[PDB]
C-alpha cells in the first residue's frame, strides 16, 4: 500500500492521533499526515529557545559565554545537568547544549528567562516566517499537553518547515546553524524515538519531547549516507492523560516514511 496508507494505519493500531510531516531535500517533495493540525510540542519547544539565542549571539560575541548563576529554587521536575551546578554558573552555551541535549527543563527556563519570557520565543518563530508556533508557558508546564489547548503548539508542518530553515537553511548564520546542529546531533534522550526507526549509521540531528496525554515527539534532521537530507516531524498524542508514551510509534513512523531513501 501507499505511504499515505500505511501512515493512516499505523495511526488506526495507534490509539491516538499521530502527526507526520517529512520533507525531502532532494527534490522538495513532502509527505504530510494531519501537518496543519496542532499538536502540543512538549520539550521539541526547546529547540526555538535555544535557537532564538543563538541568533541574539550573532550580534553578541559575548553571549554564549555569559555566566548564568542557578540557584536551588531554580530546579523543577527534570534537570539532570542544572542540579549538578547550583550554587555556581552555566554559561549560555552550556545551557543550550543541556537544554537541547540532556532536555533539562531548568536550561529551558533560563534560556526562556534570558529572551524575556514565553512570548519571546514566538516572537522568534515568527521572525523566521512561521507563524504557527506558539510558546505559553515555561518548564514543565508547557508539556501538560491537553487536548484542544493550543497553548504551545505547532503544527508537524510548519515545524518541519521552521527545523529545515534553522538546520539546513536561511535562519541562522553559519556559525550559529553549525552550532544548533552540533548540538541536535550530540542528543543523548533520542534512541527510541525516530533514531531507532533509521538505519544504524545513519547521522541525525534530533530533539524530543514527552508529555501529559501520552503525548510523544521527535524533530530530526537526517542526512542519509548517499542522499540529500530529510527533515522529519513526528508528533503523538493521546486521549487519556495518564496514557504511557510511545516512541515506539514514532520509530514506526520514521520507518515508514524513509522507506527506499
Ligand atoms: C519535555 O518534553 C520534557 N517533559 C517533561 O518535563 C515531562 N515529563 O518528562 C519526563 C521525561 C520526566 C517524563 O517522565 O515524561 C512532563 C510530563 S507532564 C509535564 N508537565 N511534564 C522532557 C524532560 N523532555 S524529553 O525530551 O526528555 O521528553
Amino acid at each position: 500500500n501507499s505511504v499515505q496508507q500505511q501512515l493512516e494505519a499505523l495511526e488506526k493500531s495507534s490509539g491516538g492521533r499521530l502527526g507526520v510531516a517529512l520533507i525531502n531535500t532532494a527534490d522538495n517533495s513532502q509527505i504530510l499526515y494531519r501537518a496543519d493540525e496542532r499538536f502540543a510540542m512538549c520539550s521539541t519547544s526547546k529547540v526555538m529557545a535555544a535557537a532564538a539565542v543563538l541568533k541574539q549571539s550573532e550580534s553578541d560575541k559575548h553571549l554564549l559565554n555569559q555566566r548564568v548563576e542557578i540557584k536551588k529554587s531554580d530546579l523543577v521536575n527534570y534537570n539532570p545537568i542544572a542540579e549538578k551546578h547550583v550554587n555556581g554558573t552555566m554559561t549560555l552555551a552550556e545551557l543550550g547544549a543541556a537544554a537541547l541535549q540532556y532536555s533539562d527543563n531548568t536550561a529551558m527556563n533560563k534560556l526562556i528567562a534570558h529572551l524575556g519570557g514565553p512570548d519571546k520565543v514566538t516572537a522568534f518563530a515568527r521572525s523566521l516566517g512561521d507563524e504557527t508556533f506558539r510558546l505559553d508557558r515555561t518548564a514543565p508546564t508547557l508539556n501538560t499537553a491537553i487536548p484542544g489547548d493550543p497553548r504551545d503548539t505547532t503544527t508537524p508542518l510548519a515545524m518541519a518547515q521552521t527545523l529545515k530553515n534553522l538546520t539546513l537553511g536561511k535562519a541562522l548564520a553559519e556559525t550559529q546553524r553549525a552550532q544548533l546542529v552540533t548540538w541536535l546531533k550530540g542528543n543523548t534522550t533520542g534512541s527510541a524515538s525516530i533514531r531507532a526507526g533509521l538505519p544504524k549509521s545513519w547521522v541525525v540531528g534530533d530533539k524530543t519531547g514527552s508529555g501529559d496525554y501520552g503525548t510523544t515527539n521527535d524533530i530530526a534532521v537526517i542526512w542519509p549516507e548517499n542522499h540529500a537530507p530529510l527533515v522529519l516531524v513526528t508528533y503523538f498524542t493521546q486521549p487519556e492523560q495518564k496514557a504511557e508514551n510511545r516512541n515506539d510509534i514514532l520509530a514506526a513512523a520514521a520507518k515508514i516514511v524513509t522507506h527506499g531513501f
